[PDB]
């Protein structure tokens, strides 16, 4: 049903399929040694498989987004027990540097690496601690991740969609059924994870490292382009200057391609923008207007509906939550409304 997934799925199997170090057995090791707090171990551990002459000279995007994932599961954890990486593991920050270069990307792992890039296996999933509340987060991710790459498509290809055309309240409906994976992520992260086992077992394997002079934050959805398509989609023209900082902080973790998109988007009138001015201009008396804007606010509740259930579900993990998500479900209902009033 949702056709546009298939490519974007594929395009991250060959990442999960892919094991340049031959590092599965070595790393699937490293829940037990979490556990132990073995930090000689550990650096053991990454050791056996670190390249120490540099990176093979065949690899690609593919090979290098890989052995990120492999040797990043071990960053978390060894900054997890109170240590710099870079410091304890001599030679690793050249190895990677050298992988940021080759992928374009941070010198660490993301939330890519560490989901759709991470095989779905039970012999083969990486993981920080090893435990089902970690699946079940990676699965949170999974279960939406290529359907929002498919609706910052959408999204793009929406913006020169005139609202006068049957497109737009067409490709609106579309948009919308691709967003709606963004609110089954949130059931699915509230069913599943435990919110005590979430805050004192997982979140501290997330947090910053220092490489190359800089502090990279750790893996978390919140890397998510949801914040590109909404650049895109509202967000472009904001004056909210903790919204565009927070977009700004958040950039550098996202594919070359949504940096390119945020880039091409940024000097321009925002998608909600021009269509609400081509409103005021053609009158809503049109029916094609009627529907786009109808469609276009459907699009906003549906953000809507992921964005508050996952304020709640933050809550209850941080009440065992961080202002900038109520700030942004404000952001959200404000340009819903700007919709609604078009529609009066
Ligand atoms: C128990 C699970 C979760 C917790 C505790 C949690 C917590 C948070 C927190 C505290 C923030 C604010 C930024 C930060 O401090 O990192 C945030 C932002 C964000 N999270 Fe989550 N989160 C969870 C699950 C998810 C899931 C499953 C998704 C989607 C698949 C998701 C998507 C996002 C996005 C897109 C943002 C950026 C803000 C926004 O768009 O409103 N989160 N999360
Ligand atoms: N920081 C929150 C919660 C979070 C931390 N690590 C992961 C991994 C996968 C999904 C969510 C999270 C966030 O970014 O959503």
């Amino acid at each position: 049903t949702l056709d546009r997934v298939g490519v974007f799925a594929a395009t991250h199997a060959a990442v999960a399929a892919s094991d340049p170090l031959q590092a599965r057995a070595l790393v699937l090791q490293l829940p037990g040694l979490n556990r132990n707090k073995d930090v000689p171990g550990i650096v053991g551990l990454l050791r056996e498989f670190l390249p120490v002459r540099g990176l093979p000279s065949g690899w690609g995007f593919v090979e290098a987004a890989a052995a990120m994932r492999d040797i990043g599961f071990f960053l978390g954890s060894l900054k997890r027990h109170g240590h710099e990486p870079a410091e304890v593991v001599p030679g690793l920050e050249p190895v990677l540097l050298d992988l940021a270069r080759a992928t374009n990307l941070p010198p660490r792992e993301t939330l890519l690496h560490v989901t759709v890039w991470n095989p779905t296996a039970a012999d083969a999933q990486r993981s920080y601690t090893g435990l089902p509340d970690e699946a079940h987060l990676l699965e949170s991710v999974r279960i939406s991740m290529a359907a929002l790459e498919a609706a910052i498509a959408l999204t793009v290809e929406l913006f020169d969609v005139s609202l006068r055309s049957p497109e737009f309240a067409q490709r609106s409906d579309e948009l919308e059924a691709y967003l709606q994976k963004m609110v089954e992520s949130i059931v699915y992260a509230y069913r599943f994870i435990s919110p005590q086992v979430f805050y004192d077992e997982l979140r501290p394997f997330y947090e910053p490292i220092r490489v190359g002079g800089q502090s990279y934050l750790g893996p978390g959805a919140v890397e998510m382009p949801l914040f590109v398509l909404e650049h895109v989609l509202w967000g472009s023209q904001s004056d909210d200057q903790t919204y565009r900082e927070f977009k700004e902080t958040y950039l550098p973790y996202v594919l070359p391609a949504y940096r390119a998109v945020y880039a091409r988007f940024s000097g321009e009138p925002a998608l909600i923008d021009r269509a609400l001015d081509e409103a005021r201009a053609v009158g809503t008396r049109d029916e094609h207007v009627r529907a786009g804007l109808t469609a276009l606010e459907r699009v906003f509740k549906v953000l809507l509906r992921f964005r508050a259930p996952h304020l709640k579900l933050a809550e209850r993990a941080y009440e065992v939550a961080p202002s900038m998500l109520g700030e942004l479900l404000t952001l959200t209902y404000a340009a819903r409304s700007r919709v609604r009033a078009a529609l009066d």
